[PDB]
C-alpha cells in the first residue's frame, strides 16, 4: 500500500550541498527499501494479530518502527530541503527568538546535538503542542519524532552524507541549513499551532 | 477476539507457605487483570491506527501493547508453571538439563543468580532454543515476553511479586520458588518445544 | 571517598499517614544502603579497572554503577524532599510554577500522571533546566538519575516505595506524596539551581 | 594514552574486498576519532570521579563506551583480516562444526543477523566460556562483545562499506568471508578456550 514519494525537485538540485549521488542513492534505494518492506511487515503484522499471536505481533514491533519510521522520516525530509528554501516566515522567526534568542543560537544547538548523534540517527526542530515551544531533540536510528511535531529533520545516517563528506559529518550538518526548506518549515509550524 | 483474565488452576492459598494468598490474589485479580483490561484496549486503539494508515501512531502504541501484551503473556505463563504438587522434570526434560547445565542444582543454581541480579522489574526464564536444539536461560526487563526460544519456566521478580511476603530479600522468594515449580507443567512445554 | 548512607531529617514513622513507618524503615536501612554498600564495591572495581587500562572491563561495569549510583543519589534526594511540615513553595519558585505549568494544581497532575505511567520501577521528576531557563518534568527508569536537568523533586515508584501501604494502588501513592512534598528543601534546591 | 594501532596489512592488501579508500578513511579517521576522544573521556571522568562528582561519571559512561568500544572493536577488526587469512585450525573447524554443523551454516547465520542490524553495529563470532561454546551475536553502534570472547566482527557501520558497495549492505557481508584472517580467528579461539 505505501509508495515512494517523489522528490519536490531533481536529484542534482541540491548541489553543492549534497551531491546528485547521494539523492539518487538516498530516494530510490534507502527509502524505496523502508517502503518495500514496511508494506511486508504490515502483512507479517496482520496475520499474526489477526491468528491471535500476540507474542509475534510484538516480536515485529521493532520492524515496523524502522521501517514504518525511515518511510516517516524520510518522506519529511525531502519537503525539508530545498536550492532556495526562503527564510522562516514572520511568526517562526519570533517564535525562534522567544525559544533559542535567535536563529543563529537555534541552528548551533540543533547541529550540536545532531552532530553528537552516537551510530545512526536524525536531529529535530519540533513543536510542542501541549507546552506550545519549539523544542531541538534526536532520535536514534530511524525512530519517528514523538511527543512533538516534526519541522525540520537531519538526517545524520552515514547514508546521508558519506559519499561526499566522508567522515566529516559536522561540515555536512552546517552545510545543510543553507538548503533548509523554510517555506515547507514555516508551513509545518503554522499547521501545528492550529 | 477479546483478551480474558486466565483462571489460575489452584486456588489463592495453595502455594502456602512459599507465596502467600495475598500475593496470589492481588498478583492475579490486580495485576494480571490490568495488563488484560489494558491490552484490550491498547489493541483496538492499534487495530484502529493500522486500518486508518495512521503509522506513526500505530508505532507510537508499541511500546503499551509490549508492555500489556507481555505482562498477559508472561503472567499466562507463570501460573501454569506453579503448583504444590508439581512432580519432577520428565526424564527427557531432566537428561537435556544435564546435557545444557550438568545438573539441575546448577540450572536452579544459575537461573536463580541471573533472576536475583534483575536491575528492577522483570523476569527470570528458562527457555527451549529451537535453532540449535538447547536449554537456555534468560532474563527480560518489565513485561518484555521471552523472545528468539520456546519459554519454559519463568520467574517473576517485579517486587509485587514477593514484596508483601518477603520484603527486601528477593533471594529468598528466589530459591524458594523452587518447591513449587509445576515440573509437570514445564516438561509439557519442553516436549511441545521440541515438535 | 567512601559513600555513606546519609541519616533520614527525620523519624521513621514521622510521615504516617501518607507513608508508613515499615516502608520507611527498610527503604532507607534495606533497600538505600543496599545502593550505598554495592556503589562502594563497584567504584572499587571500576578504578582498578581504569588504573589497569582494563577498557572492557571499565565499560561492563558501567550498568552496576548507575544502578547503584544512581540508588544513592536519587534515594539522598528523596530523603531531602519529604517532610511532615514541608512548607509552602517560594515566592520565586510558585511565579516560575505558574510561568512554566499555570499552576501548582496543574503541575501536579502532569508530574503525577507521568509519574503514574512509568513502565516498572522508575521515578518521576520535577527538575530545572539551566540552559533554557524553564521548570521541566520527566521520568527515569530504574535508578537512572535524572540527567541534562537539576533535580527539584523526586516521586519513587518503585514499588518497594509504596507496596506494603498501597498494595497495588499505586495512583494513591503517588497523590498522597504531594501532602508530604518537603517544598523548604525543593525552593533551596531552585534557587541553588538558579545561580 | 591509548594509540592509533598500525594496520598489520597496507591500506590497498584487501581489495577487491575493501577499497583502498575505505581502509585509509577507517583507520586514520574514524578509529583514530575513537582513540582521540576516548583519551579525552577517560580525562573527564577521572576529574568527575577525583571530585566526587558520581552524577558526572555516571554522565560520562556513554562517551566511555561508544569511544572505548570503537577502540576496542576496531583494534580487533584489523586483525581479523588479511589478504590471504588461511582456513580454520583443526580444532576451531572441529569446534564450528560441532556449534553449528559447518563453516557454510556459521557463516550463513552470521552473516544473516548481522545483514538484520538496524541501524549502526557490528556482527561477532565469539566464544562463551561458561558454556563452552561457540556463539554469534550482534551489537548496536561501538557496543563490545560482552559475555563472551570476540573470534570475528563484522563492522557494518555504512562507514565499513558504503565508499564500494553504497547501499548494498548484504554483499559486503557476504564478501568479507573472503578476507577472513582465520590464522587470527583460531589464535583467539585457543586463547579463548585457555
Ligand atoms: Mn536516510
Ligand atoms: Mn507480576
Ligand atoms: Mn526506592
Ligand atoms: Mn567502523
Amino acid at each position: 500500500k505505501h509508495t515512494l514519494p517523489d522528490l519536490p525537485f531533481d536529484y542534482a538540485d541540491l548541489e553543492p550541498v549534497i551531491s546528485h549521488e547521494i539523492m539518487q542513492l538516498h530516494h530510490q534505494k534507502h527509502h524505496a527499501t523502508y517502503v518495500n518492506n514496511l508494506n511486508q511487515i504490515e502483512e507479517k503484522l496482520h496475520e499474526a494479530v489477526s491468528k491471535g499471536n500476540l507474542k509475534e505481533a510484538i516480536a515485529l514491533q521493532p520492524a515496523l518502527k524502522f521501517n514504518g519510521g525511515g518511510h516517516i522520516n524520510h518522506s519529511i525530509f525531502w519537503t525539508n530541503l530545498a536550492k532556495d528554501g526562503g527564510e522562516p516566515s514572520k511568526e517562526l522567526m519570533d517564535t525562534i527568538k522567544r525559544d533559542f534568542g535567535s536563529l543563529d543560537n537555534l541552528q548551533k544547538r540543533l547541529s550540536d546535538i545532531t552532530i553528537a548523534v552516537q551510530g545512526s540517527g536524525w536531529g529535530w526542530l519540533g513543536y510542542c503542542k501541549k507546552d506550545k515551544i519549539l523544542k531541538i531533540a534526536t532520535c536514534a536510528n530511524q525512530d519517528p519524532l514523538e511527543g512533538m511535531v516534526p519541522l525540520f529533520g537531519i538526517d545524520v545516517w552515514e547514508h546521508a552524507y558519506y559519499l561526499q563528506y566522508k567522515n566529516v559529518r559536522p561540515d555536512y550538518v552546517h552545510a545543510i541549513w543553507k538548503i533548509a526548506n523554510w517555506k515547507n518549515i514555516s508551513e509545518r509550524f503554522a499547521n501545528a499551532r492550529q
